[PDB]
């Protein structure tokens, strides 16, 4: 399993959420947060208001999820954003207690 | 060393610090967030408030953490969250620059 | 890549950015968030307001990271916080679509 994090114009949280929805992606957690990308150019940088989703999917659906990030996300300007990729080893569902455990 | 972290009901927060507490787990970092799950039956979903709780623990304590989380913050109905566990390589003291290190 | 995330005291931000900043280090996501140490001594705790600091660098930046908030962060007080190192297998451009994929 893994966690694909992205931090995103807040603007574009609801298109993010549609386009994970579509794809049968609804659990997710968001966080408000501030941040700023490193730039080019000539100078001459305040942390914005930006919106993080967090979602952990089973390691065959991370190329999915991330391509329904970029494609819903962007505009094509600097300040777009960003989406890591973290290892979940366990997963454990509150309710029930049962778990899900990473591939050996 | 793995990170814990608890989407948690919000008003199960203190239900949670206690058990963790009792335990010997005191550290802890606490977000305001919104979340979801996935919910199975007939639809005919909001981003509701939710409470992230993160330890980071000795490899030996990750069971025992879990369970105490799971035994808090269940109510056997749906929206109870999860918990994730993630490899922690490195963890420094900001005080004395002392570090610990994941086993190899 | 690493994410080095770093929970630190509040009014430490702008010196933590600044450290960063010198090192070449610009892109960060920052949080609002509550946190509690565990401390020695005679008892007889609240969460306390805190700034939680992700960047997500290259392996061979951490060390480096890792001395510029510590450095700059540090007061020598009980509360000054503690820095993880996570392991971040990809990072993705939303803007381009290029990812960064970590070492086999």
């Amino acid at each position: 399993m893994k966690m694909v994090v992205a931090v995103i114009r807040p603007e574009k949280l609801e298109c993010v959420k549609k386009a994970l929805e579509e794809r049968g992606f609804v659990g997710m957690t968001v966080t408000e947060v501030k941040g700023r990308g490193e730039q080019k150019g000539i100078r001459l940088v305040d942390l914005l208001q930006k919106t993080k989703v967090e979602v952990v999917v089973s390691d065959d659906a991370v190329d999915e999820v991330v391509e329904a990030i970029v494609s819903s996300a962007r505009t094509g300007k600097f300040g777009d954003g960003r989406i890591f990729v973290i290892p979940v080893e366990k997963s454990v569902k509150i309710r029930t207690g049962e778990e899900e455990v990473a591939a050996a």
